């Protein structure tokens, strides 16, 4: 996979800039007090046999008709009857200010602190509506002055919200607690401050001392620019030496000080007061956001002027290096930018990635910011760490106006970034048509290449940006320029699967059988990736279907390896040769027999492809199939008439191959097709020999079930009981004498399977041998008995068991050599000892 067609850094640098500059945002959630909703008297319709009358009674309460009400009370009407919302007669009377009705209702035994569905007492309803007189009656009758409705609202909160001075002043005098807050954390002070009721704020502040009530109020004052309130709130904040402990520098939950907040909304007036009260100009929140950053991001020109004058660091940088000049520039606040510059903000300050303020302005298509920065002599082609110019960035974003400006300001349209990427390469990758045309007009080289040899047209074709591919061709781009792999735009278009692009290049003269590395054409790549439609397209434009790679693979061979059945079909239907060979001498059928592509194999056999095609090695597809344990494909061939008696150059049949690699199923299938087992190679090898040698227990069983001789000698005189001993095949040999394999059999050098079993130290092997008729006294050609071999190689346990069976130690060779003469010749100390005990 090509990962080289990515300007890898830039998306990920936009994000770093974004999410460390999108996070300078005061969560007004806790600075905007929640406002109470008053209980709407309902239509008061019937909802019981007293249904119509309970409803008629409530309307009488709302209208303040004491007379009609008393008659209902005497008439059997329950005084606690209410509407859908839980509003009773005392609530309705309370809202309208019908004082006399209220005393009367309380007199008739109406529950005072009876609450509605929303938790409103008569006192809540009365306070919000400003019925000071109803309240005096309610307070005096012992109503709960600190009762809370559903969201935590208290009567003092409501009175402050609706600027009912007299109610507030009264509620406070009777010990109402203004510290008691809502669920979202708002106090009567906070809401009075939010509503701009300075008169109410003044009163509330006179009663309570706590900064616990005060701090959230101050933040709100900061947002609302309430200088008058801010001054009052800070009446007790004494100038201390530890700034973070002064109330004016205490933060919200977002780490923002009051000054950050004033900076955000551009509240010069409140900020000035805050600062005069010892506000810290460079207190930081989150990832190093100073107030100066915030005002800068916000374009609050006058705030910036103020913070700088108060000793605010013009060059403070965030965690990734944003200076205030970066921020104003990113946001397109040209007036703030020129100001920061004029106050001497560092013009070429860099972020972690090396972007200057000019790069930020280029991102946001901010013309005026770019003009001011260039005006103050910012290098038009100033580069980042990845060697991107402002022009590279504007092209990636597809920003026309800034691109046009930068080019007019003599930016190099061929400036090469880190990987040779030009602005034109990037514009073509991000499919930026208007920018792309603009760059060409200002002189970008149409056929410049990257460090990996990619041209603009390689890139646009690979990305499928069709309109771009066209424009490049219309501007003279050659579709035959090669990258470092030697691939053209067609190769890259085929690799990506961009069908309409492949067509376009082809209708525009692309060399169809253009050779890349390994001499592979686009037809080869399409076949490998199973791009069926593209295989048809190339073939339609005179692609030679028998074109081979360096190692000799045709697109058909490739179909066989990848199991592309559909691809294989289009090729054969185009006149693809079905029996061409690779450098290793494999036909497409062989390849299918190696990778187990059964559907491809079937399609080939139906096309007059030889089931028994050979190579330089003389191997058929069946041989191959047998080796790689491809059971179905192996079965397919036999049915399509592949000889199981087919031999290679070495002499191996398919049965031979299956025997060695323990291919049970494939071995079974061959035998069912009449595969002879008693057939030898050049050096006298049967599949029975190969099966035994590798120690394939069940395999030797199957070979003898279907007629194999257990006694066939090689050209050196070795049977399969010989080989089962040479490779310590204990299980194999134990089945072989169960079917009668003579041990007495000698080779051409006259050594029996009892000579071999003793030469490699096989204890249990020599035991079972003497158990079916083998003799310890049996000599070889040189004269060696089992005790002559067991005394030569220092086998201690084999001499012991040989002397327990009757191996005479007084036997010589033809030149006169006993077991004791070899054991003394090599210095074996416990071996000369046991030959003189027996």
């Amino acid at each position: 996979e090509v990962a080289v067609i990515d300007a890898i850094p830039l998306a990920a640098t936009e994000h770093d800039t974004m999410l460390e500059m999108s996070d300078m945002q005061v969560w007004s959630a806790g600075l905007t007090p929640s406002l109470v909703t008053a209980e709407d008297s309902g239509s008061l319709v019937p909802r019981g046999s007293k249904s119509d009358s309970n409803a008629s009674f409530l309307r009488a309460a709302r209208a303040g008709n004491l007379d009609k009400v008393v008659e209902y009370l005497k008439g059997g009407i329950d005084i606690n009857t209410c509407n859908q919302n839980g509003l009773n007669a005392l609530h309705l009377a309370a809202k309208e200010g019908h004082v006399g009705l209220v005393q009367e209702l309380l007199g008739r035994g109406s529950s005072v602190d009876s609450a509605t569905k929303k938790g409103n007492t008569a006192l809540h309803i009365a306070s919000l509506a400003g019925q000071a007189e109803v309240v005096k009656v309610l307070v005096k009758e012992g109503a709960n002055i600190n009762a809370q409705s559903q969201n935590g609202f208290t009567p003092l909160y409501m009175a402050a919200q609706e600027n009912h001075i007299d109610v507030v002043k009264y509620l406070l005098e009777n010990g109402a607690n203004q510290s008691t807050a809502t669920e979202d954390g708002f106090t009567p002070l906070a809401v009075a401050l939010q509503q701009g009721h300075n008169q109410a704020v003044a009163i509330l502040l006179e009663n309570d001392t706590k900064g616990k009530v005060r701090l959230p109020a101050l933040h709100i004052a900061a947002r609302k620019d309430d200088t008058k309130s801010a001054a009052l709130l800070l009446q007790n904040d004494h100038n201390a030496d530890v700034q973070s402990k002064m109330m004016v520098n205490r933060t919200t939950e977002s780490g923002f000080t009051p000054l950050h907040i004033a900076a955000h909304y551009g509240n010069v007036n409140v900020a000035t007061l805050l600062l005069n009260r010892g506000a810290a100009v460079d207190f930081t929140a989150r990832n190093g956001i100073t107030p100066l950053h915030v005002a800068s991001k916000r374009g609050n020109t006058n705030m910036v002027k103020l913070l700088l004058d108060r000793g605010g660091q013009i060059d403070a940088k965030t965690r990734d290096g944003l200076t205030p000049l970066h921020c104003a520039a990113r946001s397109g606040h040209d007036q703030v930018v020129e100001l920061l510059l004029e106050r001497g903000a560092p013009l070429l300050a860099r972020t972690k990635n090396g972007l200057s303020p000019l790069h930020m302005a280029a991102q946001g298509d901010h013309v005026e910011c770019v003009k001011h920065l260039l005006q103050h002599k910012a290098p038009v082609d100033d580069v980042t760490l990845d060697y991107l110019t402002a022009l590279h960035v504007a092209a990636h974003c597809g920003h026309y106006r800034v691109t046009k400006l930068l080019l007019d300001k003599r930016a190099n349209p061929n400036a090469r970034a880190l990987n040779g990427f030009t602005p034109l390469h990037i514009a073509c990758k991000k499919n930026r048509i208007k920018v792309m045309e603009l760059l060409v007009k200002y002189g970008a080289s149409i056929q410049a290449i990257t460090e990996s040899g990619l041209t603009p047209i390689h890139v646009a074709a690979f990305m499928g940006h069709l309109n771009i591919v066209l424009l490049l061709l219309q501007n003279g781009a050659s579709p035959d320029v090669t990258n470092i792999r030697g691939e053209t735009a067609l190769h890259m278009a085929a690799r990506a699967g961009q069908v309409e692009v492949v067509r376009c290049l082809l209708r525009n003269g692309a060399l169809v059988d253009a050779r890349a590395r390994e001499e592979q054409t686009p037809l080869h790549i399409a076949s490998r990736l199973g791009k069926t439609e593209i295989v048809q397209l190339l073939l339609q434009h005179m692609a030679h279907p028998d074109a081979a790679t360096t190692n000799g693979y045709t697109p058909l061979h490739i179909s066989a390896r990848e199991g592309q059945v559909d691809v294989a079909s289009v090729l054969l239907e185009a006149g693809a040769a079905h029996s061409l060979a690779t450098k290793k001498g494999f036909t497409p059928l062989h390849v299918a027999a190696k990778y187990g592509s059964l559907d491809v194999a079937k399609l080939l056999l139906q096309r007059r492809a030889a089931a028994d095609s050979a190579g330089k090695n003389g191997l058929t597809p069946l041989h191959v199939a047998a080796h790689y344990d491809n059971q179905k494909v192996a079965l397919l061939l036999l049915e399509k008439g592949a000889s199981p008696h087919a031999t290679a150059k070495n002499g191996y049949t398919p049965l031979h191959i299956a025997a060695k690699k323990n291919q049970m199923q494939i071995a079974s299938t061959l035998l069912n097709y009449g595969a002879e087992t008693n057939i030898v190679t050049k050096q006298g090898v049967t599949p029975l020999h190969l099966a035994s040698q590798e120690g394939h227990t069940d395999m030797v069983t199957l070979l003898l079930d279907k007629g194999a001789n257990i006694h066939m000698s090689t050209k050196s005189g070795l049977t399969s009981l010989h080989l089962a001993a040479q490779e310590d095949k204990v299980n194999v040999a134990d089945i072989l004498t169960k079917h009668g394999a003579d041990q007495d059999a000698h080779t051409k050098l006259g050594y029996t399977p009892l000579i071999v079993a003793c030469h490699y130290g096989n204890v249990k092997m020599v035991n079972f041998l003497l158990k079916q008729g083998a003799n310890v006294n049996a000599k070889t050609k040189n004269g060696y008995t089992p005790l002559h071999q067991a005394a030569q190689q220092g086998h201690t346990h084999i001499i012991n068991v040989l002397l327990q069976h009757g191996a005479k130690p007084n036997a010589t060779t033809a030149n006169g050599n006993t077991a004791l003469a070899i054991a003394k010749r090599l210095g074996y100390i416990s071996v000369v000892d046991t030959l003189k005990v027996v």
